[PDB]
């Protein structure tokens, strides 16, 4: 409930398929400090389930090696908002999206949200869209960010962004 | 020679004294990475010799403790353009300042730039200066940069950010 910005009308089985998280931004600077960071994943594929849910693809780095772990994301009342399980109340939020080009998106703890939110900027193909990073840094201005991460087209190639 | 922006009529004696890294901004990520990161200097104090030159004093984490460190910049021909002493051949660039409230800068080597180019917004008290900040966001949006760091008041008062 900081985040103001909300998707109407998404459709999350036309989000389905192949991202790039191209951009990244966080509230807190240990929160995408290192390389093994807590919240510095990358999103590989994501996949919604016919029951209305999200199953999510993503690399973060673990001990001292690129892991690939799969979340699921279940759905709520609101057609925008997803829930992930754990001790953390976490809720993501799609802002917007194109379906085609980007996909903009915040999580945050529901109980202490502010040192929770972590953002980013999903791009379909590994390249620098600069209208997703426009936009991006828009949906970010009235928000509370302390650090924020991009990365170039051979990063983006490589298992954990290198 | 990548930055294109540099200010007319910079009067060094005016920017003397007490200075705060409000925010912090690199082209490589690994530049401002960790709080051990090469590039990852606070300014304390900037002192203009009577020469021209300019002593920066500094606080960056080293061992394992918040030292400090004293900085030469030598001047050259252009009066906002000065030098760093090192294999490295560093450039300072002094984009824009009001001298009263803020002052935006540059570094980079003269050889690799690219990989060498950290900026900085530096403001004269413990307080987040929104227009400094917009200042510092529009004369980064023509730079490659790839990570970009911002302080709390709480932190701008602490040893090395804490
Ligand atoms: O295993 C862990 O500790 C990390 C959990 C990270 C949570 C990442 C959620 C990514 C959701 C993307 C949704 C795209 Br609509
Ligand atoms: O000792 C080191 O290795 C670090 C050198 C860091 C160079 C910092 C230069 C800061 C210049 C500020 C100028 C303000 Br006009």
């Amino acid at each position: 409930l900081i985040v103001t910005q909300t998707m109407k009308g998404l459709d999350i089985q036309k989000v389905a398929g192949t991202w790039y998280s191209l951009a990244m931004a966080a509230s807190d600077i240990s929160l995408l400090d290192a390389q093994s960071a807590p919240l510095r994943v990358y999103v590989e594929e994501l996949k919604p389930t016919p029951e209305g849910d999200l199953e999510i693809l993503l690399q973060k780095w673990e001990n001292d090696e690129c892991a690939q772990k799969k979340i699921i994301a279940e759905k709520t009342k609101i057609p925008a908002v997803f829930k992930i399980d754990a001790l953390n109340e976490n809720k993501v939020l799609v802002l917007d999206t194109d379906y085609k080009k980007y996909l903009l998106f915040c999580m945050e703890n529901s109980a202490e949200p502010e040192q929770s939110l972590v953002c980013q900027c999903l791009v379909r193909t590994p390249e620098v869209d600069d209208e997703a990073l426009e936009k991006f840094d828009k949906a970010l201005k009235a928000l509370p960010m302390h650090i924020r991460l991009s990365f170039n087209p051979t990063q983006l190639e490589e298992q954990c962004h290198i």
